[PDB]
């Protein structure tokens, strides 16, 4: 996250760490077994790392789960990351407290100018790399459709959603990927990608989730 501010110890519950011996992707918990994140982060031995807030150190509320397994949606294309999601089921439940919870799924798609809550361990600097240790939150709106696609011209699909700032300097970056985009406590969006990060005219674009709740709830209760 690129001009944001610290979140604040385990005020973001349904936020996920994906651990591969170091932080490479976010996800959220959306019930005790499932988390919700992108399928360009897909790779095998991810460990699940949830109630984190220093992902350094271990400060207690953790909870460390293997995934059993990793579901990528099957029309994924990493060529333009449409249908950029991904299904990934724990190997034991979560403990559902305080600090470890889950997120809703949106009931109806948001409109433009909706603020949302987006949050993640992803690079902090538009210039450079800098990853913190601690969760960095940002409160974005979701652009018109018609804005998103001016900004990025044929590479948008009725998948995708624009949230940000045309005036660059804040926005998600590296590291971000996978993680929640909270809109009146639904889960609306999953951090894709961007031109850069926080550039002037680049908003950050996301899978639009309200397209894959059927999808979503389908899935799990065949799994
Ligand atoms: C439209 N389309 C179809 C297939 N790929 C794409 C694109 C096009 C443009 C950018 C895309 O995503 C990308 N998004 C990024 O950054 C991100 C930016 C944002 C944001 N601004 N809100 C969110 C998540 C990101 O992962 C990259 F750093 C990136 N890299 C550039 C190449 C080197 C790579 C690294 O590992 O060193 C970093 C990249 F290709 C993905
Ligand atoms: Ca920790």
């Amino acid at each position: 996250i690129v001009g944001g501010y610290t979140c604040g110890a385990n005020t973001v519950p349904y936020q996920v760490s994906l651990n591969s011996g170091y932080h490479f992707c976010g996800g959220s918990l959306i019930n005790s077994q499932w988390v919700v994140s992108a399928a360009h982060c897909y790779k095998s031995g991810i460990q699940v790392r949830l109630g984190e807030d220093n992902i350094n150190v271990v400060e207690g509320n953790e909870q460390f789960i293997s995934a059993s397994k990793s579901i990528v949606h099957p029309s994924y294309n990493s060529n333009t990351l449409n249908n950029d999601i991904m299904l990934i089921k724990l190997k034991s439940a979560a403990s559902l407290n305080s600090r470890v919870a889950s997120i809703s799924l949106p009931t109806s798609c948001a409109s433009a100018g909706t603020q949302c809550l987006i949050s993640g361990w992803g690079n902090t600097k538009s210039s450079g790399t800098s990853y913190p240790d601690v969760l960095k939150c940002l409160k974005a709106p979701i652009l018109s459709d018609s804005s998103c696609k001016s900004a990025y011209p044929g590479q948008i699909t009725s998948n995708m959603f624009c949230a940000g700032y045309l005036e660059g300097g804040k926005d998600s970056c590296q590291g971000d990927s996978g993680g929640p985009v909270v809109c009146s406590g639904k889960l609306q969006g999953i951090v894709s990608w961007g031109s850069g990060c926080a550039q002037k005219n680049k908003p950050g674009v996301y899978t639009k989730v309200c397209n894959y709740v059927s999808w979503i709830k389908q899935t799990i209760a065949s799994n």
